[PDB]
């Protein structure tokens, strides 16, 4: 009872993030959004080279929606502030093709490098073994 297509995504780590987003050292997590489906990694405390090494299975319930990956600064008092992103069209991936690569992140604050993120992405069917 898997979805017809599933994005299997490994969020491995991000390199050279901003160490401060406005004020304080960032406590980053990654949010993955595909339409109204959203899931997130754990928060890594005070790291600009956070390693999550977390694997997701995201069923494709909306074939129109982009795949959005956002890096967010967790704050336990106030608001969590987004500071880096990358967007993919579903058509950028082929079924059965594990894509393992480093992507340049886009910064929410222009004038600031956002670093890079290591993702493994595998669009698969039901009963195709992830990765």
């Amino acid at each position: 009872h898997h979805m017809t297509l599933t994005f299997n995504i490994k969020v491995i780590e991000a390199k050279d993030l901003p160490k401060v987003d406005t004020f304080g050292k960032v406590d980053p997590y990654v949010q993955i959004q595909l339409g109204n489906e959203k899931c997130k990694t754990k928060v890594i405390k005070k790291s600009y080279n956070p390693v999550w090494n977390e694997t997701f299975s995201i069923p494709v319930t909306n074939p129109k929606a982009p795949l959005n990956i956002t890096v967010v600064d967790y704050d336990f008092i106030g608001s969590n502030d987004a500071f880096a992103y990358i967007h993919f069209n579903q058509q950028e991936f082929n079924v059965g093709q594990v894509v393992d690569k480093w992507y340049m992140l886009n910064s929410y604050k222009a004038g600031r490098s956002a670093g890079q993120i290591h993702l493994v992405i595998h669009l698969a069917t039901q009963n195709m073994k992830p990765f």
